[PDB]
């Protein structure tokens, strides 16, 4: 009955519109506090974050779920001061994304298992804050040190009910082998979110993960270098799909019968340090929304294609509250 | 006139008998904050480092240099805190080793060299505390980044006068790469060490390092598995050559001339999570001695081959004077 944010316990009924996956800044371990003016300054950060969160808000945004781990360079004291400055909640996550150092590689299932429930059961570094979710991420073929990450985060979320969110590549059809491991340790699937799903036009992929229970992450909507001339760096990251062909997969999966494991988000950022210099002014430049793009873009536009406000209500309340609620079967 | 230590500026005198190669915990950027029990816990570390750096003070050490940067998980307040309760000087590092995040892959030359000198010119994080050395790292040819640090670490010691080290595959002679990249920058070999040097027998590169004038980095002295029987994770880590055959290095280059530029030291740690669970019980069976392996089994087994005594703290304190002496050239 309680949800777990950097400024404590909330009610399901207290998470309003939640946008499932995005960041306040994608960075690495311990890059913030050692670089600050890479980012102008830490300050300039939280600014730019306070007034991108203050502008969701207003769109109608109760809730994000940060989804940077340790390895994104998480700053739960960041989240914190940028949640409270905005009046907007913000669920932070454990787990591992792509970046792992050394001293996570060299650890095993039952390492990590033991740190994944630190950060959900007794809190990230000194701060108290409970992580609410656990990120995984694979990129094709899980590496060997990525089959233990999904399998310490399976163990961690059934013993303490939190879910788990995951980054693919998506044409690669990575969530097959990602259920296929979870499902090895015991996890429903109704536990977990297979993320980065808008990255492909596949309906034979996401409808294989929606039959057998799975919540699909669309959550990548703005994300599109179409217009962007001649930026290679944008090109890759963003990719050549429209933000209509993103938004049209939620339709798709509502036509399917998925409406109840549709998660969308925009998985957006107000830093971002893990790619090439600039990256955030290009961003910026594609979606000036930011987080807000959500509901000022794609709710109107999936209105105006015939979908209900009822059942976008639903994707943007009630399925990440049945998603984030802690038990092992929603 | 000054070195920089994590508790301020010091003399050159103040330095006396310098281990040039150590590290108080060999880990990840932000991973002793997040997860601290896996080292039984931050005091738990704290204690053993303080035990250990009292025994090198005993046996005659007064200053360590610990060559853990940023990537290292490189932690000044835990080093001033040891350094203050031990009564032994730390010089720390910046720069980038071999686990660099994709937050530092992705920066120019430029970049880096600006967050180098921010190390020295500015402070470490927000703690006012100033790097005295430059810490970078090939493993046989250098990657494209890591020819960019190289570079930039050049640039850091060309503008304030302090000295860089490196990490080499000493058995790929790694060092010539380095030379010639830090020579195309202008860079003089009288403020460059070598490091890991004593994992080779090869005097044809250790003699055309030292001939155009670079510091050999004769670090791991204790470094052996020999007696370990069937350890493969610290086969591979500390190699099957004896402390003695190390050692004998140290006779080798005095033989050729190279007294003055010739460093010694452990390469030991307190705690190391950047490799395998308990690799530090099995490193501490093999050298109780840890930090007082110089002192206490080095210099009396070059004493018995024949070094003089004058010639030893000429290797031991003169050396690494001249070296960390900020300048451009010694
Ligand atoms: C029948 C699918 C539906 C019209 C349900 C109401 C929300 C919009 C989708
Ligand atoms: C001649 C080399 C030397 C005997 C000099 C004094 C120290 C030991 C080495
Ligand atoms: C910056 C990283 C976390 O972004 P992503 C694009 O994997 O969601
Ligand atoms: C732990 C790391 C820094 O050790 P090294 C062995 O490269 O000196
Ligand atoms: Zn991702
Ligand atoms: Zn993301
Ligand atoms: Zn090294
Ligand atoms: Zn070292």
């Amino acid at each position: 009955d309680r949800i777990n944010t950097v400024r404590g316990p909330i009610t399901i009924s207290e998470a309003g519109f939640t946008l499932t996956h995005e960041h306040i800044c994608g960075s690495s371990a311990g890059f913030l506090r050692a670089w600050p003016e890479f980012f102008g300054s830490r300050a300039a950060l939280v600014e730019k974050a306070v007034r991108g969160l203050r502008r969701a808000r207003a769109a109608g945004v109760r809730t994000i779920v940060d989804v940077s781990t340790f390895d994104i360079g998480r700053d739960v004291s960041l989240l914190a001061e940028v949640s409270r400055a905005a009046d907007v909640h913000i669920v932070a996550a454990t787990g591992l994304w792509e970046d792992p150092p050394l001293s996570m590689r060299l650890r095993s299932v039952e390492e990590l298992t033991q740190f994944f429930l630190r950060e959900i059961q007794y809190g990230i570094e000194d701060t108290g804050i409970r992580a609410g979710i656990i990120k995984v991420a694979t990129n094709g073929k899980a590496t060997p040190f990525q089959e233990l990450v999904l399998r310490a985060a399976a163990r961690a979320s059934l013993a303490t009910g939190v879910p788990v969110t995951t980054h693919t590549a998506a044409s690669q059809r990575d969530g097959e082998q990602q259920a296929a491991i979870f499902e090895s340790e015991g996890l429903s699937p109704s536990r977990v979110c297979i993320g980065h799903s808008d990255d492909t036009d596949d309906l034979s992929y996401l409808t294989a993960l929606a039959a057998r229970g799975y919540l699909i992450g669309l959550d990548g909507i703005p994300h599109s270098a179409i217009g962007l001339e001649d930026n290679a760096s944008a090109s890759a990251l963003l990719g050549n799909r429209s933000w209509q062909t993103r938004a049209l997969l939620i339709k798709a999966l509502i036509d399917q019968g998925y409406m109840k494991q549709i998660l969308v988000s925009n998985d957006w950022l107000f830093g971002f340090s893990s790619y090439v210099t600039n990256i955030m002014d290009v961003m910026d430049s594609v979606n000036p929304d930011g987080m807000a793009f959500i509901p000022l873009r794609v709710i109107p536009f999936l209105r105006e294609k015939g979908v209900s406000q009822e059942t976008l209500a639903g994707i943007t309340v009630t399925n990440p509250a049945r998603f984030l609620s802690p038990t092992l079967r929603a």
